[PDB]
This record gives C-alpha cells, sequence and structure tokens, in this order.
RNA sequence: GGGC
RNA sequence: GCCC
C-alpha cells in the first residue's frame, strides 16, 4: 500500500548467506533459465548452469489463485498447497544477485524478459533457443527419469484433450540443455541454495 | 508457431 | 482456458 515502504522481503542475514551461496554462480558459464507461472505472478524459478551442475531453484505462492489453478491445468500440474511454506521475497532477492550484464539463456525469452525487468534488470542479456516444442523437450523423458527426486510440485494432471507430462522450471532447464547440446549427460546436480532459505523449515506444540 |  |  501507500504507506507501506519495505525494500526487501529477506533479513539482511539471509541476504547475506544468499549472496555467498550465489558466489557458486559463475558469471561467465552458460546459465539457463525457466519460470512456471506468470512473469507478473511466478511460482517456480529455476537457473542451471551445466558446467557445473549448479542450480537454483525455488518458489513463490502466486497472487493470481484463479489464474494459477487455470495455468495448472494447461502447463506446470503445481499443487498450491505445497507453496504454503515458501520463502517470500526470494524472486526479488535472487534476480537482484544475478551478476551485472549476465548472459541467460531460455526457450522463449518474452516472459523472461518480463520477469527481469520488472525487477529492474534491463542489463541482463537474454539468449533465446528458440526451438519447436518437439525439438526443445526430445530429451524430456531422460530428464524427467534422471531428476525426478529434485521437484516433487507436479502432481496436478496437465492436458494439452490429451494428458502431457507437467512443465517443471528445474526440468525445463535442464532438457532445453540436453537439446542444444545433442545429448544429455548422467551426472550429479547441486543445489546453490540451502533447503531453509527455500521453504519454512523446523515447533514441539501448537501455541 | 510460442509461452503459462 | 489465458498470454506473446
Ligand atoms: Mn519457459
Ligand atoms: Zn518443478
Amino acid at each position: 500500500g501507500a504507506m507501506d515502504h519495505v525494500e526487501f522481503g529477506l533479513t539482511y542475514s539471509q541476504l547475506m548467506t544468499l549472496k555467498d551461496a550465489m558466489l557458486q554462480l559463475d558469471p561467465n558459464a552458460k546459465t539457463w533459465m525457466d519460470i512456471e507461472g506468470r512473469p507478473e505472478d511466478p511460482v517456480e524459478i529455476a537457473l542451471y548452469q551445466p558446467s557445473s551442475g549448479c542450480y537454483i531453484h525455488f518458489f513463490r505462492e502466486p497472487t493470481d489463485l484463479k489464474q494459477f489453478k487455470q495455468d495448472a491445468k494447461y502447463s506446470h500440474g503445481i499443487d498450491v498447497t505445497d507453496l504454503f511454506a515458501t520463502q517470500p521475497g526470494l524472486t526479488s532477492a535472487v534476480i537482484d544477485a544475478l551478476p551485472r550484464n549476465m548472459v541467460i539463456t531460455c526457450q522463449g525469452s518474452d516472459d523472461i524478459r518480463k520477469l527481469l525487468e520488472s525487477q529492474g534488470r534491463k542489463d541482463i542479456k537474454l539468449i533465446d533457443i528458440a526451438l519447436s516444442k518437439t525439438d526443445s523437450r526430445k530429451y524430456e523423458n531422460a530428464v524427467w527419469d534422471q531428476y525426478k527426486d529434485l521437484c516433487h510440485m507436479h502432481t496436478g494432471v496437465v492436458v494439452e484433450k490429451e494428458e502431457i507430462t507437467p512443465h517443471c522450471a528445474l526440468m525445463d532447464c535442464i532438457m532445453f540443455d540436453a537439446a542444444v547440446s545433442g545429448g544429455l549427460n548422467t551426472s550429479v546436480l547441486r543445489a546453490v541454495l540451502p533447503r531453509d532459505m527455500v521453504f519454512r523449515t523446523s515447533p514441539r506444540v501448537v501455541l
């Protein structure tokens, strides 16, 4: 509101922990980014650097719940109850912490661009691989086969009617990279963010 | 064609 | 279904 003036969603302590964690990102390595949800109301964010296997992956509660339940049916299949424990402030904090003039690669750059610009990061350069749906998802099964344990949010049925595999920001990054590289490596990935930064963890008794 |  |  007009009388509310809060600069950050995170405490300085957590902002400093975030800054340190993001030193694991190489400012010059190929970096994929993808989101689920609208750029004005994102619910899942992923960045991925195949060179190290490092990824950033986190969630956000939707503001437009009617649009969300609709988007879930046709794209992401994310159960909204599973988004309760998420850290507010993380989307802005992570985007603000990205290196100046970083080059980010994506599939369909329009939504990624709107998100970054809404966060004042017009300095970030975007490379759109601009593949067909078919070509971009050649390694879709192979990626889910290998990395399913990295995201459990996508349990809703998604339709195109015909049922299709749900869209995950993290699996998307991995499979798009596989498509461009012409193959998928078998390698163990590494989460950049601490678990307690991404979700509300931690009571012995109610009240 | 894309994106959710 | 909605968005470019
Ligand atoms: Mn996308
Ligand atoms: Zn996911």
